[PDB]
């Protein structure tokens, strides 16, 4: 278990002088996403900005930083560093070629098949049991955020999970709100409710999108309609995929306490395998 992680953190500084900024790739939550060039020979990096913020909102932006900085899974995003700045925070991290799954899985669908997304949701699954032994949430977990490192049309796919972004602690209700239906619905009632239980329900949700090859689940419902789909304990319709469709269900279940865990998750998904 880290000792002190943010303070480590603190020393993986990275000066604004070693970094060149790219292209404007993506938009997250109070966020915008880059690519860019790590210099001492030189990396290609993803820079995520933070949009300038109080205080208590950028130590939050910096504790997931170092939350991922602590973290060592081959299906989870590696990050280099942290760019301190008062008024322009960044997180640093790998660049990862095949970008992000819901624009692949758009263009692709025509293509996609059955054990190519089964093998996405059990690398998913490994990352996520990973998380859930350090006793570490992410709350952040969707296919926007899986990066693909090898496509596998044509030796499968090969993913790794980016990094939460703004911690939902902190988060407005109106920003938990627009994240339904991944954000579990204990921290639409309360952000304070956030804990590890959070990411199954994400992975259900993540299953979903999957499935339905990068689909926006309720995408051009309004907020106040997203508020009242949990209000009224709805689901995403159920996907085709039965073996897909049978996790998601067992993992977006409105008792956090009844959500499997992903050593159970992982156990059910090699028994399918068999």
């Amino acid at each position: 278990q880290p000792v002190y992680p943010m303070s480590q953190l603190s020393f993986d500084r990275i000066l604004k002088k070693d970094l060149v900024q790219g292209e404007h790739l993506g938009r997250g939550t109070r966020t915008h996403i880059y690519s860019g060039t790590l210099m001492d020979k030189k990396i290609k990096v993803i820079l995520k900005v933070l949009d300038p913020s109080h205080r208590d909102i950028s130590l939050a932006f910096f504790e997931a930083a170092s939350m991922m900085r602590q973290v060592s899974h081959k299906h989870i995003v590696y990050l280099y560093g942290v760019c301190f700045r008062d008024v322009e925070n960044i997180m640093v991290e790998e660049f990862v070629e095949g970008g992000p799954l819901d624009l692949f899985m758009h263009r692709k669908s025509d293509v996609l098949t059955t054990p190519w997304k089964f093998k996405v949701a059990k690398q998913l699954a490994s990352a996520l049991s990973y998380l859930e032994d350090k006793d570490l949430v992410h709350g952040n977990v969707c296919t926007k955020n899986l990066l693909l490192a090898r496509e596998g049309i044509d030796c499968g796919p090969f993913i790794k999970l980016s990094d939460p972004g703004i911690p939902i602690t902190v988060l407005s209700r109106q920003e938990c709100i627009e994240r339904i239906p991944w954000i579990a619905p204990e921290c639409v009632e309360d952000s304070k409710n956030l804990s590890v239980a959070a990411d199954k329900w994400s992975f259900g949700t993540t299953l979903w999108e999957i499935c339905y090859n990068g689909e926006i689940p309720l995408k051009d419902k309004t907020l106040i309609e997203k508020e009242r789909f949990y209000e009224s304990r709805c689901r995403p319709v159920t996907p085709s995929c039965k073996e897909l469709a049978d996790l998601m269900t067992r993992c977006m279940n409105y008792d956090p306490n009844q959500r499997p865990f992903f050593r159970a998750i992982m156990r059910d998904i090699n028994k399918l395998e068999e």
